């Protein structure tokens, strides 16, 4: 099978890499295309062995299932640009955020009537194999078609489909969250240098923590609040530090964040649907 | 490179024409007699210092058009469409008209010039203050009929005084908020830092110069590291110390979210200036 | 003249970078010691032609200016370690926060009795020569050590001696300034990014305004507030977001700063004085 | 140079005592030659009015007919229903000195222009300060104003503290500042007050003192040519008192108070507009 | 009558410019010493008729009224330096915040018997003839000492006596008063600009309104609420700018302010009392 992706930022690449190192794609079986050669990201899918080229066209011709790893306000370029191109063979799954499948049906339709789309909201932790992953079949989808998808974004992390009007919501959450944990992480670490360790030493603890606590949740039928109350023994540290961070509000910011990153993504529709 | 040797001239005769005009000749790029500005005011303290450089001042703009090859607008937004009747009908193959309005478009200047002459040469520009030390931060974008050269001629003169590069024409107002006001976040810090060195026992005068030696060689580190700011953030707080806690204390305060609300907010009243139909 | 130092972290490797590239000492004049090789900063130092070695012995035998470029709570083991090879041609100067010239001082009075010593803070600009150095002269300090140390520290920065007294608050302001630049400017570079500028330009422009503006205020004889008012005009941008800086009490925390700096410089003394 | 000159106040408030009395006090005008209209004579500042030898009057009619120079010095929203009034009462002679804030030049000729085709208007926003001869004044000159008008305007202006002549765009936000200003101060008095008392001082001591360090700091700076900054810096010794408490200031943004402040009245003026301009 | 300063900072300069623009004192009858007197006032001073001289002794000899006008720390030394050289002609006016009598006077008491002292509180706006300035007399003040202190500092402002232990409370009212009108007025230019004013302008008019507001206060027997009540058109913009005011707190903020002064003044207690 040959896939292709229009867009060689950090997605394209994290999906590559996830890709080939799951052992389900040939590195060669896959080109990218990017307007930008001069992206860091564009330097190392050459080392892997993924054949690149600065016309989309030429990534429509090679590929079957073709990914649209492009900003949202680029997409209908790259539709305009390609959408005579697409044939019966062509899975177009959108990965940008906010653009809706109608959206990018309409335009494709002006070319060919039943195009045949899928659109998806990944993030960048598919680059070490644990992304999370929805998506959303279109008008044209056959069922193959998302169980093709599903199995493929298996391979890089956790995928199920969703309805489309969940994918603005989980953008918020799923999409945006590793930056949320990114920003913690740093936090974390600069609480665990202000107490006397050395960064290195910091980072890995923090990260660590929470690499370990998420995994227990996943593995675990109880609920959040239950795997903490395990945590903290009567009168101890960890009690202590979380009445700090209540005080703080930490879990309305939390909040917070989702909703503005779904409001956001929701604010980002670019064509008319 | 490309031989100079032009008229210049500044619609305006305030801070920033004083600072370009002071940035330009300091760099030896321009000699002073072949600029000319023109004020409405010719009381400003601004007006005065561009005389003794040897600046040609008038009150008349036609007059500052007609000395010029490169024409700067210097003056506030709203002024600008007034400017752009007033001078129109003597604009000239030669010109090229650069800008400096916050938040003014290209289509807009564009539009009320091609009511006298079919195809002006059009900059934006957005720079700043710190251009009269020649570190300055601009970015430009060009216009519709900006001809081939008139970008890299843009771009040779404003690199003598600072950073310079093009952008498309919708980053600009973003610019704004961040490098154009910029300068005055970072007097409201300087100010607010000796303040703290003065409450905790130094000199005044010898706190506004540590601050000010540490901001710069701080800004100046990140321009010649290949590092992101917050690794030079972890290389500098050793574990327990001074800068550890102090850092605490900025976050408490929600410091980083400050900062990006500055950027928004100027950013978005730039938008809000826009003064004519685009 | 002779250079060396007594710790290979930051501060030594900035030093080193500094005044070799001022030209006012060759690498091979330079000597230092580190009790980890491991670290990043003593890999560089072997680029650049500085002589290393695992023992402080040897660099206090090779050097004629000795810096203390150790931690605080490190300070009294180096000085039990080479006090009794300390001689009559060495000046030793101290780079550690809050670590008083007496109670350096008092150490080495056990092992001979006119320790010639000097305090400094200076901060990790030195290695762009642009650094911010204060330092207070000692008891036994000739007034040419003084002046040597001046014209040393000259060439990566500026310098000026102070009393000693003034030494934790100049800690809390240029020592930990660089820190709150870099602090403001990853923030700065986010807002422009939010406004829709790529990360790299906002880091850029952010930087080169902060640089800007600070030289501005050193070539200028006018009060910081009014350079500030020199770039507002009246109803404008600028304004408005200095509006939104000082509903957050952005002066009142960088004025925390300063104070949290020198109050915990206070508390890093470690030796009895 | 005009000692011939009649003054009227259409409006016997606040605003027309402040400057009815500081104006006497400069020696400008002779209280006789002074006049104010009131719908109420029962208010207290007409009755100290008619102590000081101005002229009284319930009709707004007589007012005009006795004056040179009339200030309109009556509430925003009552301003159009005295140009109905006395519109067609308005002379070749007269200039009408509109102080009410937020109404418009235009709005006021267009009123008075339905009577005779050239009034003379002028809209000024001074402040109460006058009455002691400090005020902080500005006005600008309407589409009739003859060139003297301004300068005559300045002069018996500047009798009773300063005074600008500025475009008219500018009067809402100086109303912001210089017009409602002098409330900032008294609540800034009252409060530092307050801060004396409570760490020891007599009330009577305090308020004397905070308000002479108000007056004599503004004198400073108005007599300075330093940035206000600069003037900061020089009082405060380094580790001392003073640079202790303008820390506390700083930390509950004392600062964006006072700019809310300015903001909130000029906006506040804006929405005042009564008349279509 | 001959007058002198020892110390020629900022507070020297206002009063005995003050002084001079009353008339009261003949330039030429007033000398003042400083180590380190390279503030302009060097040479302003001169042009004023001031003697000048660097040694402190020089003054007392010359002088009648001696003001120390030195940092609170300084106090002591400058005691220690001079005090052989009083004479019973001496009165010895300490404008340091903190430093009691009965410090001063156990500090001259050592050398002479009973030293004349008064203890003085004033501020900068002196230099314009507008100071607030309160006095105590010490044990052996003789009761035509104060009505002297009270005559001369009357020429430049406001001045009366008080009990000692009000001086501290005056300190944090009218002695840093001044810096929170300077802080005020900066703000309220900041205002006039961002709602479109030009920034000189703007400094004018809120300099003015401050000055008139407080001259109506001063002549008024009425209650500053009243006179804020005056002010206020119901509905208007005054009263819509005063509550939010009273929504930040401003009352609160400037009662904090005269607190942290009064309270760091009694820490500046430099000598045992
Ligand atoms: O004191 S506890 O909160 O029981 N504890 C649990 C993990 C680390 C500390
Ligand atoms: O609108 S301004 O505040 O005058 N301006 C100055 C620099 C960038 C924006
Ligand atoms: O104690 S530290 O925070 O490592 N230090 C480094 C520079 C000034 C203070
Ligand atoms: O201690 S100071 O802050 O320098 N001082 C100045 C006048 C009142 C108190
Ligand atoms: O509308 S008021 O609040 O009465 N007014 C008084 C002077 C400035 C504005």
């Amino acid at each position: 099978m040959s896939v292709g992706f229009i867009g060689a930022g950090q997605l394209a690449f994290a999906l590559a890499k996830g890709f080939t190192a799951a052992g389900v794609l040939a590195a060669h079986k896959i080109m990218a295309s990017s307007p930008d050669m001069d992206l860091a990201t564009v330097s190392a899918l050459r080392k892997m062995g993924v054949k690149l080229t600065p016309h989309n066209k030429e990534t429509v011709q090679h590929s079957d299932v073709l990914f649209l790893a492009v900003k949202p306000h680029i997409i209908p370029f790259i539709l305009d640009e390609i959408g005579a191109d697409i044939e019966d063979r062509h899975i177009v799954v959108s990965c940008a955020a906010g653009v809706t499948i109608s959206s990018i049906e309409k335009k494709l339709s002006a070319f060919r009537p039943a195009p045949r789309v899928i659109r998806c909201m990944t993030n960048t932790p598919v680059v070490v194999r644990e992304g999370a992953t929805v998506y959303a079949t279109g008008t044209h989808a056959q069922v193959e078609d998302g169980r093709l998808m599903e199995q493929l974004l298996s391979s890089v992390g956790f995928c199920t489909e969703v309805e489309e009007d969940l994918i603005d919501a989980v953008t918020g959450l799923s999409g945006s969250g590793p930056a949320y944990a990114f920003t913690a992480l740093d936090a974390l670490a600069d609480g665990g240098v202000k107490m006397g360790l050395p960064r290195r030493l910091a980072v890995r603890l923090g990260a660590q923590a929470l690499l370990g606590a998420a995994k227990m949740l996943l593995h675990s039928e109880q609920h959040p609040g239950q795997l903490k109350d395990n945590v903290s023994s009567p009168g101890g540290a960890t009690i202590h530090a979380l009445h700090v961070l209540e005080s703080g509000g930490f879990r309305s910011l939390l909040i917070n964040a989702v909703e503005a990153s779904c409001i956001r993504t929701r604010e980002l529709q670019s064509m008319a649907d």
